[PDB]
């Protein structure tokens, strides 16, 4: 009941599309019923008077089916339109939400949550739950309809022979459910076994270089052949009692309607029904058979789309656990760009056992390079991420201009910072749109102020020498470029954002002399009058930074200028 | 015909289970098919004869269709049986052969190809492959038959109402064919759109940290949205288009049944046919349109393991670009452990644009221990790669005691060389099998062995405080462990495989007191009579190095002890 209250909440918005849909589909459902009827009746006409020409009766009763045919026709396509628009807007309003719910959350979050998921949640999970609420309850709704109507309809022509239907088909069907649960079980079996292989599988091929490094090649291969031949043998057992149930059910099913055939046939040898009587009789209870299946449909798919929507109102309801876009900004007069790090322990969300900043104090000055020396894995390009606010700190502050960064408004935040990665990210759009992208506005930005930046950023060369140009579509899903390319598109980004405060974390890694001058030219450029937080990889920039700060074992363990 | 020679190769060593299916699919098809003949004849006997007792008649009927019906679920039980266990031996046959082969491949091979494709090329190509050649040959091979027998019988029973079907049903379906051509383009039209959608969305959940980073959340919510709000324009626009489709094919569908009830009930007025007669046609004309059916999804899953086909001979018929076990073994007294890098010119296969080394020469003598020194990116860890032959150099040679690694066994090769890697990798087995995992036979190695390097590696402490002990399932669907215990773990393991040569990659980026400490013992206890090639992050190990060789720019531009 809380469950069905939000199902019934999300159809709230298509109530008039969908009951002009139910209404169409229940003319149509119970206008067809009447159908086996008027055959029976149709079947004993002939039957009595086969001495009467029927061509004109004929000639009406088609000509009139026609007429009733092209309004079912009619009916029925207005309701497929009106429940497929309905469901389409329904899972309109999930993606949106979902979306919007996504992108609010925490970084944390997405370190402990799979993309996969995500898309897999925003893709499969938000079509079930449109077309549960929609085409599925339809399903059901015509298939209940239909066997109430149906099972109605066998006592009104035969109280002896539904009676008899009725005292065979459940015992039989409660034998072969309890067949249906061992058939089950030996199948989780083996694909218990089979998902055990393809893990095994999966985990070698995934790290190919320690396999082929012990030389376990040949030992894996023949590891996994002994799994999958295990399989053979438990799909093997499970074929055996999956061809004794289909060949029980199948005669059952069989000697099922032989009975009724047999029951009925001697019912109408003593006068107690007709042969359309009969022919009637047949065609519910086979309708009726056909709406069980229905039911039974629309129940595993009802349940498929509830687990699809406990999965979605968690992250539609997920409040995420650091701030989105509240707090306070700074007034002009008020805002330098000093920044300041004081007694900060963190540890990351993933691997929370592994401490990061153990007392990490650093005071970075208004308008002053501070360089960032450490060794390999220290945690040097952690300070960004908390820089950005992306995580917390677990004890101390991290302060902007006095100021705890916890107090502000993180987007406002992060408009002040611009920040130049090791190996930047570029969307699959265009360079320009790429560019743009730094702007508060990325569609105020004219194509006069994407050129000034990407001239200064010393990117405008390898930009304009591209078939397409500024309209390269670069990114995964396109043209992919180098990273002292990267780089100047970070840095052109960068240059239009405009921000007071500028973290760089150096990619002295990939450089080439052509790229490493014009990149080193154009981080230049863009470090002249700002507060520059430097991860230093090259001694050139350690020695002309007006502080250095030499990080080990989780504290700046050193500081001062690259002599001293 | 070639495709079709290797799908008659893969159902051959079935050949005599398929054939004795097919033969009982046959027969149930066959005798099946006689019933609308014979249901027609008793309904013409009853319709003649209203004053006939006909209750012994129906008894023996009733009593032999029972005996027909329980052979019919025997034979159809032993049909799924055979079907379903050939298809369960030709899975095993292609899980195990594929499997083989993607090992075998070459690292580059991995490097280009994602894990998930070939596991779904290993779990839904090889079940689709193996259903393809017998569980859906099978449904075609009936649903063919059962045309061919209904097409003849509805013109034995009657050629005038044949051909009518026959002028009737191909014109109406080639009309209903050009619609579901210009339904399939506006679905496709929708699903493009709902793909762009969904990378948009995908790639931006997959870097919120950039996202974040420029404030661009709401900017995303919002082009997503409006992407988003199209696909509802598009799907409005298909919604319309297949609710005038089902219309029209309901429409035509019982027009053409009205078509067959009208000329056949005025052929029945004119004494051209009975009552049963008709029933038998139209019983006949049914089970046509369902054999039509069954051809039609018979060719959507032929195409579909034919799709299949073509992704699994792929791989099946992929030869390794490197040798997967070929070449020379050195004799004992031949043997050193002496290696040389002369003029190593390399850049991986994924990116071939970056060098990594250019003109790379270093000579680690036999017995000796080699410091690589280097900054971050510089192309350390590469080395170790070389030497394993996970690659081959484009240019140079990388030699064993004068030998090039190329004209050697590579399994043999890595069978001499042991390696400590900065991360290591542990799979989701036991830790004792893991360690054993070091051994040329994992499953000869003794418990006291295994026990033996655990002590020596300074493993056995963490091991035994652990629950199940050397019984404890680590890995990824196991207990995790710290990266200090990871490593020593791989300490173990390569103390048990014994090499001459041993190559550290030094993870000092992540080392507490308690860890740095027993790792640095074990590794000091683990170098010894060994020649060792140490990637060196602690000033320590470069100290008492007898030789420094410092990587820049892809090559080796310094050689010499830690004083000089
Ligand atoms: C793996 C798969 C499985 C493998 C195989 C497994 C094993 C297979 C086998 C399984 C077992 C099969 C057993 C079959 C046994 C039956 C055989 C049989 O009957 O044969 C002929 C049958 C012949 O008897 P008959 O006199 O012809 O038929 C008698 C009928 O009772 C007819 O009575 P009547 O003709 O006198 O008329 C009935 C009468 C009386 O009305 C009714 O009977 C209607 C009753 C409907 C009840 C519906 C109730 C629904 C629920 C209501 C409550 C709602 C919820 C309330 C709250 C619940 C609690 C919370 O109708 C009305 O009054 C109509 C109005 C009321 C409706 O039995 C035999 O001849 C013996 C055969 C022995 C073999
Ligand atoms: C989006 C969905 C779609 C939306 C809607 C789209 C639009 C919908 C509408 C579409 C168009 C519908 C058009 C319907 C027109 C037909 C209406 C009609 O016929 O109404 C009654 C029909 C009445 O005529 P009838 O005399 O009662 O029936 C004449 C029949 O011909 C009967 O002739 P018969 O009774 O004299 O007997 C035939 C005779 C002669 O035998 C046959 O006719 C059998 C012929 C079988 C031929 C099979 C050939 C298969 C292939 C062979 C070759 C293999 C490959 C070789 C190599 C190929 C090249 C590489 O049988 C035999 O000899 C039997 C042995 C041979 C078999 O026409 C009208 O009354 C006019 C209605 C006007 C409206
Ligand atoms: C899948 C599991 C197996 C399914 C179970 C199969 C069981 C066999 C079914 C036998 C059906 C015949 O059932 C038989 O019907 C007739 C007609 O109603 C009954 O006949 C009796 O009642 C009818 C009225 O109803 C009278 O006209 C008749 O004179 C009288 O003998 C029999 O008493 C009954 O035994
Ligand atoms: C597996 C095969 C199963 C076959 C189906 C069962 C058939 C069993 C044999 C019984 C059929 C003969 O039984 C006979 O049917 C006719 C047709 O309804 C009945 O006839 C009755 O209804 C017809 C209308 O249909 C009237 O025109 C007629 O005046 C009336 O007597 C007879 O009173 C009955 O004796
Ligand atoms: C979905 C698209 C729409 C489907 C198309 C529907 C078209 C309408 C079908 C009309 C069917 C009736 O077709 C009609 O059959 C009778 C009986 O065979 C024919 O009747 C003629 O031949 C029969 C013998 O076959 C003689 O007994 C009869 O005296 C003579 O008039 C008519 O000449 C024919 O017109
Ligand atoms: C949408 C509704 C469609 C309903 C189906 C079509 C019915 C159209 C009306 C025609 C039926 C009456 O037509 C009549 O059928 C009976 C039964 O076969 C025929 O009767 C013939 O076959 C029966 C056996 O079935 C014999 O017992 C009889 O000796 C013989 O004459 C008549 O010769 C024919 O005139
Ligand atoms: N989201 C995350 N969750 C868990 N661990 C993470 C993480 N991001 C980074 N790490 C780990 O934190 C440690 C320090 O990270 P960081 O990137 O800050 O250091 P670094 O910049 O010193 C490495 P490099 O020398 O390559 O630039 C590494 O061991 C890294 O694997
Ligand atoms: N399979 C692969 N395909 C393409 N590029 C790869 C690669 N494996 C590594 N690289 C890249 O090659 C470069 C050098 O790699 P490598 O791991 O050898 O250096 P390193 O050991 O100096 C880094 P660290 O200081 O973190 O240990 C890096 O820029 C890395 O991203
Ligand atoms: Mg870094
Ligand atoms: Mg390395």
């Amino acid at each position: 009941l809380p469950e069905a209250r939000k199902l019934l909440g999300l159809a709230y918005p298509e109530r008039r599309r969908l009951a002009a849909a139910v209404g169409f589909l229940t003319m149509s459902s119970v206008i067809s019923m009447s159908a086996p009827f008027f055959l029976g009746k149709i079947i004993d006409v002939i039957y009595t008077n086969p001495t009467v020409d029927y061509s004109d009766n004929l000639t009406r009763l088609c000509l009139g089916l026609s007429a009733v045919f092209l309004c079912g026709a009619a009916a029925n396509a207005i309701r497929v339109y009106l429940m497929q628009t309905s469901g389409q807007r329904i899972v309109n309003r999930l993606r949106t939400s979902l979306f919007s719910s996504i992108l609010r959350q925490e970084v944390a979050f997405f370190d402990k949550t799979r993309t996969g998921e995500l898309i897999n949640r925003l893709s499969s999970d938000t079509a079930l739950l449109g077309r549960s609420v929609t085409e599925n309850l339809s399903d059901g709704l015509r298939a209940g309809a239909q066997a109430s109507v149906g099972i109605s309809m066998m006592f009104f022509v035969s109280p002896n022979l539904a009676t008899f239907v009725l005292s065979v088909v459940p015992p039989v069907s409660i034998i072969a459910v309890i067949y249906g649960r061992y058939l089950r079980k030996l199948t989780k079996v083996t694909q218990d076994s089979l998902a055990q292989a393809t893990q095994l599988a999966e985990e070698r091929i995934g790290n190919v270089r320690t396999v082929r490094a012990f030389g376990k090649e040949m030992t894996e291969i023949e590891k996994y052949a002994s799994k999958v031949d295990h399989v053979m043998q438990l799909a093997r057992k499970e074929a055996f009692a999956r061809a004794g149930f289909f060949g029980a059910t199948g005669l059952s099913g069989n000697l099922i309607v032989l009975s009724v055939l047999y029951k009925g046939g001697l019912l109408m040898g003593s006068a107690h029904m007709t042969v359309g009587e009969l022919s009637s009789f047949l065609m519910y209870a086979f309708w009726v058979g056909i709406s069980i299946g229905g039911l039974s449909s629309f129940y595993s798919e009802l349940m498929k789309g509830l687990g699809a929507g406990g999965r979605l109102w968690e992250l539609l309801e997920r409040e995420p656990k650091l701030p989105f876009n509240e707090g306070v900004i700074l007034n002009e007069k008020s805002f330098q760009g000093a920044l300041e790090f004081k007694n900060v322990h963190f540890a990351y969300p993933a691997r929370p056992e592994v401490p990061i900043f153990q007392d990490f104090s650093l005071s970075i000055p208004s308008g002053s390079v501070t360089a960032l020396v450490g060794p390999s894995g220290s945690g040097k390009s952690t300070v960004l991420s908390l820089l950005l606010r992306l995580y917390d700190p677990a004890s101390g502050t991290i302060s902007l201009d006095g100021h705890d960064i916890r107090q502000l408004n993180p987007v406002w935040l992060r408009s002040k910072i611009g920040t130049v990665s090791q190996e930047p990210i570029l969307f699959s759009c265009s360079i320009a749109e790429n560019i743009a992208y730094g702007a508060d506005d990325p569609s105020s930005v004219t194509a006069e102020e994407i050129q000034r930046v990407a001239e200064v950023a010393n990117a405008v060369a390898f930009i304009r020498n591209f078939p397409q140009g500024f309209n390269t579509v670069v990114g995964e899903k396109g043209v992919l470029l180098s990273g002292g390319q990267k780089q100047r598109i970070a840095i052109a980004r960068a240059l239009l954002k405009n921000p007071k405060i500028l973290l760089l974390d150096e990619a002295t890694s990939a450089l080439d002399a052509e790229n490493e001058y014009l990149v080193q030219e154009a981080l230049d450029r863009l470090m002249d009058g700002r507060t520059v937080l430097v991860i230093a990889h090259r001694l050139s920039t350690i020695k002309n930074a007006n502080m250095v700060a030499v990080l080990d074992q989780g504290k700046i363990t050193e500081y001062g200028k690259h002599e001293e």
